[PDB]
DNA sequence: TCAGGATGTATATATCTGACACGTGCCTGGAGACTAGGGAGTAATCCCCTTGGCGGTTAAAACGCGGGGGACAGCGCGTACGTGCGTTTAAGCGCCAAGGGGATTACTCCCTAGTCTCCAGGCACGTGTCAGATATATACATCCGAT
């Protein structure tokens, strides 16, 4: 192990990072292969990443602060919950009695952006795939979809086989009244084919970039006819930014190592600002080096606006 | 049911003996230095535990049904307990005798512990293995529900 882990794995020596160890793919080219599907058939249209940076709402603000200064362990997971929808937390939503009115969208900034974009795509007429990462979050999405009078088909770690096949077939009927079609990002194996869809909204980003790559390939898989778009909601100035940063670290690591040597927020302004942020971070991480890329800076996310590790 | 008994149940009085208050001294808790080592805070490393989600195998668990036998209700009945009365008998209470047992109370010493100072050699840890305990199958002999 240590031989590979030290000879051209992580060091701290010199500009070796891109002068020698980077050039040392000659160890690998002998026995490894991959034929880039981007240009061997040239029949698919490329991808469309439209990361959206979103800020907390008041309920998110107070809940985020509550977790920062307190069953609740694994704080890094809880902050992801609060960044998605506070209704995941017990006793957050108003009630009882429990209703399903605009008090649902009224407390989740991602869900507000999602609702606006869902209306916009619906009037365009692009049936959409939602790839959440918590099945419990799919419950709130189901409730919202029903309250907005859309119909769906949910597949996750609960539905048995026959349910999965019949739901897929129902969505893929040649004249199917299926607008939204929920799933979980790492579920369904690989046989699930949804080329008939048009948009994949990555409600959450994943630690492993290739998990989402395979996920957002469920619509980009061979056979897809028209250019597709894949949104990725991000909670600006929160843990999700750290997660996206580390995921991009790993994605560029993969590319360098292998892929070379083959209220409303006025949606348009948020789109442009988030696109500028994406360009800025891409510029930040493009120029990194192997040993430099492997640091995993592990910036403690407990402190967010000034914290003291106290309750 | 009601009047006839039998039994607690309040009530006033006198007795007493046990709880309480009071002075002494002697012993222990408090004030006051002095000091050293236990513990709080810090840094580094590694293994375990969390939270949310997924996929799969496959025995247990849930459900329904039918039928028996165990439960619970009654019916005698014939004891074996109760209740009451008379009468011994023993518990308790005093008293006699002389000792030994024991618990302070106060010196003495011996000797046997604790303390320190090296220093080897017991033991815990990290390495192999191979022998015992598995799971498998099969033949058997051995209880259980109907004549």
């Amino acid at each position: 192990a240590q031989d590979f882990d030290d000879w051209f794995s992580s060091e701290s020596t010199e500009e070796d990072q891109d002068k020698i160890v980077k050039q040392l793919h000659t160890v690998l080219q002998p026995f490894l292969l991959r034929r880039i599907k981007s240009d061997v058939e040239t029949s698919l249209l490329p991808k469309k990443e439209l990361n959206l940076y979103v800020g907390m709402s008041s309920m998110q603000k107070k809940w985020y602060k509550k977790i920062l200064e307190k069953r609740l362990l694994n704080i890094m997971m809880q902050l992801r919950k609060c960044c998605n929808h506070p209704y995941l937390f017990d006793g957050a939503e108003p009630g009882p009695p429990y209703t399903t009115d605009e008090h649902l969208v009224y407390n989740a900034a991602k869900l507000q952006v999602l609702d606006k974009l869902l209306k916009k795509l619906k009037e365009e007429g692009s049936r959409v795939l939602i790839f959440s990462q918590m099945s419990r979050l799919l419950d709130i999405l189901e409730d919202y979809c029903y309250f907005r009078n859309y119909e769906y088909c949910r597949i996750d770690g609960s539905t048995a086989h026959e349910d999965r096949i019949q739901a897929i077939d129902d969505y893929n009927a040649p004249d199917s009244k299926k607008f939204v079609f929920l799933l979980t990002t790492r579920a369904g194996g690989l046989g699930i084919n949804l080329t008939s869809a048009d948009v994949v909204v990555l409600y959450d980003s994943d630690w492993n970039p290739q998990a989402d790559l395979q996920a957002m390939d469920r619509a980009h898989r061979i056979g897809q006819k028209k250019q597709v778009k894949v949104f990725r909601l991000v909670t600006d100035n929160s843990v999700e930014e750290k997660i996206l940063e580390r995921a991009t670290q790993k994605l560029r690591l993969d590319q360098l190592v292998i892929q070379q040597n083959r209220d409303d927020i006025d949606l348009d302004e948020l789109l442009l600002k988030s696109e500028n942020k994406t360009k800025s971070l891409n510029a930040k991480y493009e120029t990194l080096g192997l040993d430099d890329l492997q640091k995993f800076n592990q910036d403690s996310a407990y402190e967010w606006n000034g914290q003291d590790f106290k309750k």
